[PDB]
Parts: structure tokens; sequence; C-alpha cells
């Protein structure tokens, strides 16, 4: 029994959201007291997601979006499969590390547009319909240790995750970097279909009117679990600064041991210079059927901490600073 309320967004704000975000064509929902924001298909799959059966030897990466999930997934997958770079190259990351809730963002009306554009390639159409189905099925079939990506906040996780004491890597990135990256993602992915500019998109981000917001609640619930035996909390920013330390810390958490030389190999493999040319971690399967707008910046983009952003303005930076102070006041959360 899915225990939290699901309410369509107030109708006038829901209308504006439908005008700016063309990947959704029914409406947006807010979930529970915290008003967790999602497209209409959350109402439809809530029960499936909540009752999804975790296993004790699952490895879960939970993050707010564009907080360093893909980087972390590749690191973790290799650490838990004897650094098997060959298999990592030949199986896509989305197959090795399935995205639990991706299917929420594949609307019927929008899937009709993908199918029309691929309507001559039966395999391309079988792939597109599969994107519409919960990953949870293929995952339940698996008889090997599983790797699961989610942006579901702690409080919206399948309860079997903590019940089974499965391992969770929670990664947090700073709001400024997340806002700019998230905007690019919303323009890149036709499943989102965002048309407006960064100023408009930041205003939606600040009002928690983007998928998986409230951002600050997502981070607080993360931080609140970081003392648990089965949780590892890390800042993207520290992971960028000291890879050898990140890899070794992550390996220790998962109960794995590797030589200075294996860590060195992993540093080369996970450097952005090599990673952005890596077949298995760029979304080649998705770009092949036209789900990605090719024009935009790429799912593996820059990977910088507080790097140059043309989109960012003094007025947005000052609001981001204020929004940071109202939310982090009387907590010990500090981005490095
Ligand atoms: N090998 C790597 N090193 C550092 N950052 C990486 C990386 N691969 C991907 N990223 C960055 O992680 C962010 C996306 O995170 P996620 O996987 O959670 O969507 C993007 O941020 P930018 O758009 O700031 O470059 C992306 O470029
Ligand atoms: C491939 O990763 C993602 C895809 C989407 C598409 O709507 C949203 C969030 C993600 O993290």
């Amino acid at each position: 029994p899915f225990p939290y309320s699901i309410d369509f967004v107030e109708s006038k704000q829901n209308e504006q959201l439908l005008k700016d975000f063309h990947g959704e064509r029914t409406g947006f929902v807010q979930v529970g007291e915290k008003r967790w924001f999602f497209p209409s298909r959350f109402k439809q799959y809530a029960e499936s997601l909540y009752s999804f059966e975790a296993r004790p030897d699952d490895t879960w990466i939970v993050t707010y979006p564009r907080s360093g999930t893909t980087w972390s997934q590749e690191m973790v997958w290799l650490l838990c499969n004897e650094l098997d770079f060959e298999t990592a190259k030949s199986i896509p990351l989305t197959q090795r590390f399935p995205f639990l809730e991706f299917h929420l963002f594949v609307h019927d009306e929008v899937k009709a547009e993908f199918l029309k554009e691929n309507e001559h390639d039966v395999e391309s159409m079988k792939f597109i319909e599969q994107l519409s189905q919960p990953a949870g099925f293929m995952l339940a079939e698996m008889k090997t240790p599983r790797f699961i990506k989610t942006h579901l906040p702690i409080s919206l996780l399948p309860p079997s995750v903590f019940e089974q004491k499965a391992k969770i890597i929670y990664v947090a990135r700073n709001p400024s970097d997340v806002a700019v990256s998230y905007y690019h993602l919303n323009r890149l992915y036709r499943t989102q279909g965002y048309v407006g500019d960064f100023e408009t998109f930041y205003n939606y981000f600040e009002k928690d009117l983007t998928p998986w917001s409230p951002y600050w609640e997502h981070i607080k619930e993360g931080w609140a679990e970081r003392d648990r035996e089965n949780v590892l909390f890390m800042y993207y920013e520290d992971m960028k600064r000291n890879l050898p330390d990140t890899i070794r810390k992550t390996a220790a958490f998962l109960g794995k041991s590797f030589s200075d030389d294996q860590i060195d190999t992993m540093c080369t493999h996970l450097d952005i210079r090599n990673f952005r040319h890596n077949k298995s971690v760029t979304c080649e399967e998705l770009k092949a059927v036209g789900i990605l707008n090719s024009g935009e910046q790429g799912f593996v983009r820059n990977g910088q901490v507080r790097g140059n952003a043309e989109e960012m303005t003094d007025d947005i930076k000052r609001r981001l600073n204020e929004w940071t102070e109202r939310n982090l006041n009387g907590t010990d959360i500090r981005f490095p």
C-alpha cells in the first residue's frame, strides 16, 4: 500500500509547466508533505516502485540528478566486478546499472513520436517500448549481484532497501553546478522536452518544480542517513579533487581490496578526458533512436567543480546564495 498522498500540481501552475516541459502531456504531481515533484506516470507506478524487492547484496547509487551518478556508477561497477574493463566496455552502463524509475519520464504521447521516427526498425521499436516498462522486472529476473541507479529520495526508496541493509552510495553536488547541469539535461532529453532558457528553469528549480525536488530535502535526508553501516555519503567536489582517495574509500565500503597500480588504472579510466570517449557510459543506445537532441552539450559534459557558466548571472548567483542560507541554516552541511 503506497503510503503518501499524490496530488496534481495546482492547475494554473500545472498549465505553465506543460507549456515549458513538452516531455509531459498529462500533468505533474507532488507526493507527501515534502511535495516531491514528478510527471503523471508516478501516480501510475508509485505502488510498483515502493514494493520493489531489494536484496542484501544490491549496490544502490542514490543522488539528486546531475550530481555525479554516471561517474560513480562506472567506478562502483568496476570495483564490484574485479576491474573487468573488457565487459564494462561491451555492455552499456544502463544495462549493467539499470535506472529504476526511468520509465516514469516516457509519456505515451511522446513515445508515439519516438516510434514514428523509428517505425522502420523493429529492434529500435522493441528498445523504445522497453524504456516504457519498469527496469524492476528484468532486475527481479537477475540471479547475480545487482547495481541500481535511482534519484528517488531516501523517504521514497523501496523500504526493502533498508530492511535488507543493501549498500547505498549517496552523492551530493552543489546547487549552482546542479542547476546549470540539470537545465542542460532537460534540453538534451526529449523525455523532459524543456524549451525555455536557464533563468526560467532556475525559477522552477528554486520552487522545487523540477523532477525529484525538493533538492534541499533530498540532500538533508541523504546527510541524515550517512552514519548508517550500509550508507556512504560523498560530495562530487571531493571526488573530483582526490580520485585515488574516492576509489579506495568506495572500495573499502564495499569490502574490496586493490593495489596502488589497479587504483592508478581506475584514475586514467575515470578521468573526464578518457570517460567522455567511453562507448558504454555515453548514451549511444538512446541517441541511436533520437531520444537525445544531438544539438545540445552531451550527457558526459565538462565535469568541473564551480567551472565557468555563461548562463549564470549575478542576480541568479545571489538568489542561489540566499536559497542556500534559508535551507542550510542550523545544519552542519558544507559543500567543499
Ligand atoms: N568522468 C567524470 N569526471 C567528472 N565528472 C563527470 C564524469 N562523467 C560525468 N561527469 C559529470 O557528472 C554530471 C552528471 O552527473 P550525473 O551522472 O549525476 O547526471 C555532469 O556534470 P557537468 O554537466 O557539470 O559536466 C557530468 O559531466
Ligand atoms: C539518463 O539519466 C537521466 C535521464 C532522464 C530523462 O528524462 C532524467 C534523469 C536522469 O538521471
